[PDB]
């Protein structure tokens, strides 16, 4: 009960900021999750043993991939810890432990290839979940790895609490599919500029959830420069295996997965932080005005990446 986990102090400081960066000491991860579930839910929210278990088992269900792995699963969490700190009020008992749990979990068992890759292959996932593929994956091992013996961090719910937890865990890893996000952002826009937005209401709740989920998962285009131009190369590693794969099977890919095209990869960036990353730190920070740090930072990286045309780097 009365064990606190405790960082160094430039930890302990910066862990709190949006831009954090987890460091490249894996062993230090599972202990940066527990103190952060801690401080934005309490310590007792879960027993530590089977939280310990469960963040374990986790982390054995991230595959040694190039960007899609138990980095990316803390650092994801870490984003939504910042978020939940920095709106105290506006999210329940049941949100908090959900949330921090569903960003861990929200790509378990990742290959390092897009739903459309598994649909080309005609890989059996894409038999069993027709869309959202790997995001219903995803929270199916989540699920397997709650049911295993001394991992259900859940136990003490009621069973409607626990339906409840679990669907929140559900609603947030498919949101995480970014076919979803375009449409998800859309409404939130159109409910925000016509004042229709009620968080009272558990489906527009559900929308601004989804939004947070996709703000968490592209943090990466948060960090400072250095940490955003690093975790590219993680990215395109991954996209340019997919286009591999993509060749073998005799169709030619988008050029974003052409390693042919490394090229066009600093317009390629300007494209996707226009369409996809500014309209999603924009709308949260329009609902979550606290969340704007994360507008900024984004938008600083945009202004380098138009650097790195211009032959300034
Ligand atoms: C062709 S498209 O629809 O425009 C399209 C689709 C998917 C990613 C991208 N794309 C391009 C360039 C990029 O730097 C990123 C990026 C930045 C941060 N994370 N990710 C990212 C990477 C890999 C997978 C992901 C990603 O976020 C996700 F959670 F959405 O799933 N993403 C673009
Ligand atoms: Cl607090
Ligand atoms: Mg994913
Ligand atoms: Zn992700």
């Amino acid at each position: 009960g009365l064990m606190q986990f405790t960082l160094p102090v430039r930890l302990c400081k910066e862990i709190e900021l949006f831009h954090f960066d987890i460091g490249p000491f894996e062993n230090m991860w599972p202990g940066i999750f527990v103190y952060m579930v801690h401080r934005s839910c309490g310590t007792s929210c879960f027993e530590l043993e089977k939280l310990c278990r469960f963040i374990m088992s986790v982390k054995k269900n991230y595959r040694r991939v190039p960007y899609h792995n138990w980095k990316h699963a803390v650092t994801v969490a870490h984003c939504m810890y910042a978020i939940l700190q920095n709106n105290h009020t506006l999210f329940t008992d049941l949100e908090r432990k959900g949330l921090l749990i569903a960003c861990l979990c929200h790509d378990l068992d990742h290959r390092g290839f897009s739903n459309s890759y598994l649909q080309k292959f005609d890989h059996p996932l894409a038999a069993l979940y027709s869309t959202s593929t790997m995001e219903q994956h995803h929270f199916s091992q989540t699920v397997s790895i709650l049911q295993l013996e001394g991992h259900n961090i859940f136990s003490t719910l009621s069973s409607s609490e626990y339906e409840q937890v679990l669907e929140i865990i559900r609603k947030a890893i498919i949101a995480t599919d970014l076919a979803l996000y375009f449409g998800n952002r859309k409404q939130l826009e159109e409910m925000y500029q016509t004042g229709s937005l009620n968080l009272n209401n558990q489906s527009h709740r559900d929308r601004v959830i989804g939004l947070m989920m996709t703000a968490c998962d592209l943090c990466s285009v948060t960090k400072l420069w250095p940490v955003t131009k690093l975790t590219a190369n993680d990215i395109y590693a991954e996209f340019w295996a997919e286009g591999d794969e993509m060749k073998k099977l005799g169709i030619q890919p988008i050029p974003m997965m052409d390693r042919d095209k490394k090229d066009e990869v600093p317009q390629g960036q300007l494209g996707f932080y226009n369409a996809v990353a500014i309209p999603c730190y924009t709308t949260l920070t329009q609902i979550l005005p606290p969340t704007e740090p994360l507008l900024k930072a984004c938008r600083d990286n945009l202004s380098q990446w138009e650097k790195v045309i211009r032959g300034e780097e």
